Formats: structure tokens, C-alpha cells, sequence
RNA sequence: AGG
């Protein structure tokens, strides 16, 4: 049926100049060495991305899908929206959200400066006004750091974003704002994913497990899920905002933003020349999360009837998915996901890598993450989120004139403070960094989910025993697979071995309990791991004053 | 670029 996108041949142009990295990197030359294999993709490979996500999509639902969707419009029923005034979608732009072509950026935007907020309510009547004219969009590559990866050909390409004015990003979030904040939920309940924290994502996948007689469990992901999203997908989606509750003006902005910019319409780089036209998900609308979570989810759930799947719990974040469900036995379980990858096919969610049934949740990733075990100061089990560290050792390695990393070693040690490589690794490098600066007590800014949070070196007991419980800080007897891999991660990338670490953080220890007052805490707390005579830790009095429900919801 |  449809093209993902057509081309023009014009280049996918960078925006400004691509930062460089430099002879000498002396924030992240004692973390590692191999600084050769830390890279960022850039727009040049821009055009490889576009060749590999330029396809024909052929969809073909059916009885189950049919019936799926149908319940979901019945929960959608039950949300009633709103719309935002103008000034509180203006002040929802974050501080550097690229400028408007018409003169104005970010910073009037937020300030609700007279010729932007202007702007906007033309933006605006035209949509309610027009309900056709394909509004016009901006094609970028992401850059991200990676760590090269032979066996999966060397470099990855960048990845394609696809964007509309900024006066438009506000309409969006006038629209369909409100909506974002409650439709998920209210369709998918406890299955919508980004309610979660580490510490809940686990405990929730462990209730779905012991909760079947015999569990198995997989997880899916599709490939270039945004290509894959069709237009029927897209007017769908609108169905499904549709049947909210809500205020006719609302509605008719939504279709008009539905058929207008979601659904498809022209691109053009960034010198302002044609670039292509797409008929898939543009990544960089407002409704991309929703719509990518709600999509995968109905498909996916037809899918699992489609395929026989029996009592499935699922977790849904975007296209990522973790199926917890009541084993057949392996040979039908193995039957029942080609069945499951099959019907998803169809449905146009074909898999990066086919799914496969486990009986064992250390060897379930979903979100680039998986669960797994040690054991706590008791000598209880104790589970935990943990990943493959090569990209956040990468990532903890990129320096260059615009960029430092020290705010990605904070947030790793916030998201993964009980993961051994955590603990002994980046722990260890981030104190010892800062303490060397005297910069401890300076306040850094953590990223999550498109947020930023304050957050103070001194106070990382704290947040730790809040989010992750005082475990975190006795955790012992890591698994085979975390040791491994870890292990590994760090010959990869020319980085000391664990033992090594182990004598840095003595060092680093005694040195924090030498300042006393918070830096002292800091030590005994977060370097117990480090030292032969335990200390016995207590909760602390200013985990208990604290609230981080905002953090991972 | 959005969440
Ligand atoms: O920086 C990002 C990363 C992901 N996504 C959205 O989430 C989807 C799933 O991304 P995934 O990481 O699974 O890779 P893909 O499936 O795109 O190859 C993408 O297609 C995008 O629509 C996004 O908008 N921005
Ligand atoms: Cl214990
Ligand atoms: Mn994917
Ligand atoms: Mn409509
Ligand atoms: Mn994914």
C-alpha cells in the first residue's frame, strides 16, 4: 500500500556544526581508555537511516485487533480532556526548544512575549480554520553517543526527527496536552509503563510472575517503529483521543493537527529545501509517546489473542513491550510467539530480533534493561534494574567544548545505584572527580524522560535509600551474567577492572569521611561495598523528608 | 523534536 516516506535527494543537513572530540579528554581519561570507540552519530549518516526506514507497509487487521480496540475506546470514554489555554501550552515549552522561523524562540515563548503569543493564535485559527493544508516539517539527525560495535557493522546511523514550527508545538500541547496525561493510563491501566520507577518496574514484573502457576515470559520490540506506524494507524490514533470527553474546539483541532501533520505531509531540511514527503509517525510531535505506547499496546495485545497467549500481564513503554503470561509448555510456547510475531507482522510491527519464550526473568531486556539478583545484607534475595554498561561507560565519555558528562555519570548512578557497575564504577569516578575539583556541593542537573531535575552530590544517600531502599547500599554475590557482562563491558572499553576500582574507592571513602558533615555520609553509605569491617547503616532521617513521585511517572 |  504506502511508502514510509519518498525523497527528493536534497541532503538531511546538520543544524549547527558537529562537536568534535579532542586530544585529550580529562574528565573521562582515568574512567577509560578506549576513547577511540566512543563516537556520536551525525547527519552524514543521516541518509543511511533514511534508506533503512523507507519501505512499503502493507497492514492487515482482523477479528482480534477489531475487538482489542474497540474495548480501548470504551476506557477512552471514561477520560474527560480539556484544553489548555494558549499561555500555559507557552509556558509547557521547554527553555531551549528550538526557534521559531517567525522571529522568536523559546524564551518569549515561556515569557509570553506579545509577537509570539500572537503568532500562536493565528497558528491556531488556521487550524480550526483549515482542516487539510499538510503543514510543513524539519528533518534532522540525533545525535547520540554510542560504543562502536563490530559485529553489528561498525557505527549505527542517526537516527530521523521530524518536527513542526514551534508556534505549532504549542498549538499541540493546547490540543492534546491534557490528553497525554491521562488517555494512557486510563486504557492500559497498570500496563502503561512510564508510571514506573526502577524499584517498581521490578516489583511489578516479580508480582506477574509469581502470580502464574508456570510463568514464561518475552519481550518484543519493533523495528524503526515510527516507519512502521501507518496512516490508518495515525487516523485511529485520532479515534481513540476522539473518544475522550471532549470540548468541540478541542476536537476540531485535533482532526485538523491529525490530517494536517500527523498522518504525513512534507519535509525539508534544515537549509529550508525539499526533502522527502513521509506517511508515518513524525518522532517530534507531542503525541508521539502516546501514540507509539497506544498503538504498540493495541496491536500487541491483539496479537497475544491472535496467537493464544493465556493470562497475559504486559508492561508497554513506547514500542518496548514484556509479556508475562501462563506457559502452554515450550513446544507450543515457541509456537505461540511466531504465531504472536507473526499476527504483529500484519498488524505492521514486524520484530528487530525475533522473540523467543524464557522461563527465567534475568534473561527478559525490555528498554534496553532487565532484572536480576543478589544478595542483601541479610542474606535475602534482593532484585534490582540493571543493564549492558557499554553505552552509559560511552556516554560517561563524551567531552568536547559544548558538552561535559558529568551530569550522564549522575543520572546512571540515580537510575542504577544498586547495579554493581554502578556502585564500584562510576560512583567511585564521579566523587573522586568532584572532590579533586571541589565541587561536591555544587548542584547538578539529572535528565529523565524529556525533564530535568536539581539534584546535589551531598544529598545521594538520600535520594538512594528513597528510590531504591537501603539495600542499595549492602548489595553482595552479584549473578553470573551481571559480573560477566560487566566485566566485559569494561575490557571493551579499556577501563580498569573491578578489582582496581575496589582500591580507588578506599581512597575515595577515606578521603569523603575525612571532610565529615554530608561528604561523610556519602562515604560510609555509598562505599561500604569497599571496605573488609562492614559498617552497620541505618536509615537515613532526610530519606524519610523526601518525595520523588515526579521523577518516573 | 516530543513525552
Ligand atoms: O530519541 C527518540 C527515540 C525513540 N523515539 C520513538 O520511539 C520509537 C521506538 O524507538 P526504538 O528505540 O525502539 O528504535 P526504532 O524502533 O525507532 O528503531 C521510535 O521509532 C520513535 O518514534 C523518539 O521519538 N525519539
Ligand atoms: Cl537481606
Ligand atoms: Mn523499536
Ligand atoms: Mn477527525
Ligand atoms: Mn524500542
Amino acid at each position: 500500500s504506502s511508502m514510509s516516506y519518498s525523497w527528493t535527494g536534497a541532503l538531511i543537513t546538520p543544524c549547527g556544526p558537529e562537536e568534535e572530540k579532542l586530544p585529550i579528554n580529562p574528565l573521562s581519561n582515568s574512567l577509560l581508555r578506549y576513547h577511540n570507540k566512543v563516537y556520536c552519530t551525525t547527519s552524514k549518516s543521516a541518509s543511511q537511516r533514511a534508506k533503512k526506514v523507507t519501505f512499503d507497509r502493507t497492514q492487515v487487521l482482523d477479528a482480534h485487533y477489531d475487538s482489542v480496540l474497540k474495548d480501548i475506546k470504551l476506557a477512552a470514554s471514561k477520560v474527560s480532556a480539556r484544553l489548555l489555554t494558549l499561555q500555559q501550552a507557552c509556558q509547557l515549552t521547554p527553555p531551549h526548544s528550538a526557534r521559531s522561523k517567525y522571529g522568536f524562540g523559546a524564551k518569549e515563548v515561556r515569557s509570553l512575549s506579545g509577537r509570539a503569543v500572537n503568532h500562536i493564535k493565528s497558528v491556531w485559527k488556521d487550524l480550526l480554520e483549515d482542516p487539510q493544508t499538510p503543514i510543513p516539517t524539519t528533518i534532522m539527525a540525533k545525535n547520540e553517543v554510542f560504543c562502536v560495535d563490530p559485529a553489528k557493522g561498525g557505527k549505527k546511523p542517526a537516527r530521523l526527527i521530524v518536527y513542526p514550527d514551534l508556534g505549532v508545538r504549542v498549538c499541540e500541547k493546547m490540543a492534546l496536552y491534557d490528553i497525554t496525561q491521562k488517555l494512557p493510563q486510563a486504557v492500559m491501566g497498570a500496563s502503561y509503563g512510564f508510571q514506573y520507577s526502577p524499584a517498581q518496574r521490578v516489583e511489578y514484573l516479580l508480582k506477574a510472575w509469581a502470580e502464574k502457576k508456570d510463568p514464561m515470559g518475552f519481550s518484543y520490540d519493533t523495528r524503526h517503529f515510527d516507519s512502521t506506524v501507518t496512516e490508518r494507524d495515525i487516523r485511529t490514533e485520532e479515534s481513540i483521543y476522539q473518544a475522550c470527553s471532549l470540548p468541540e474546539e478541542a476536537r476540531t483541532a485535533i482532526h485538523s493537527l491529525t490530517e494536517r501533520l500527523y498522518v504525513g505531509g512534507p519535509m525539508f531540511n534544515s537549509k529550508g529545501q525539499t526533502c522527502g514527503y513521509r506517511r508515518c509517525r513524525a518522532s517530534g510531535v507531542l503525541t508521539t509517546s502516546m501514540g507509539n505506547t497506544i498503538t504498540c499496546y493495541v496491536k500487541a495485545l491483539a496479537a497475544c489473542k491472535a496467537a493464544g497467549i493465556v493470562a497475559p500481564t504486559m508492561l508497554v513503554c513506547g514500542d518496548d513491550l514484556i509479556v508475562i503470561s501462563e506457559s502452554q509448555g515450550t513446544e507450543e510456547d515457541e509456537r505461540n510467539l511466531r504465531a504472536f510475531t507473526e499476527a504483529m507482522t500484519r498488524y505492521s510491527a514486524p520484530p528487530g530480533d525475533p522473540p523467543r519464550p524464557e522461563y527465567d526473568l534475568e534473561l527478559i531486556t525490555s528498554c534496553s534493561s532487565n532484572v536480576s539478583v543478589a544478595l542483601g545484607p541479610r542474606g535475602r534475595r534482593r532484585y534490582y534494574l540493571t543493564r549492558d554498561p557499554t553505552t552509559p561507560l560511552a556516554r560517561a565519555a563524551w567531552e568536547t567544548v559544548r558538552h561535559s558528562p558529568i551530569n550522564s555519570w549522575l543520572g546512571n548512578i540515580i537510575q542504577y545505584a544498586p547495579t554493581i557497575w554502578v556502585r564500584m564504577v562510576l560512583m567511585t569516578h564521579f566523587f573522586s572527580i568532584l572532590m579533586v575539583q571541589d565541587t561536591l556541593d555544587q548542584n547538578l542537573n539529572f535528565e529523565m524522560y524529556g525533564s530535568v531535575y536539581s539534584v546535589n552530590p551531598l544529598d545521594l544517600p538520600a535520594i538512594i535509600e528513597r528510590l531504591h531502599g537501603l539495600d542499595a547500599f549492602s548489595m553482595h554475590t552479584y549473578s553470573h551474567h551481571e559480573l560477566t557482562r560487566v566485566a566485559s563491558a569494561l575490557r571493551k572499553l579499556g577501563a580498569p577492572p573491578l578489582r582496581v576500582w575496589k582500591s580507588r574507592a578506599r581512597a575515595v571513602r577515606a578521603s569523603l569521611i575525612s571532610r565529615g558533615g554530608k561528604a561523610a555520609v556519602c562515604g560510609r553509605y555509598l562505599f561500604n561495598w569497599a571496605v573488609k569491617t562492614k559498617l552497620k547503616l541505618t536509615p537515613l532521617p532526610e530519606a524519610r523528608l523526601l518525595d520523588l513521585s515526579s521523577w518516573f511517572t
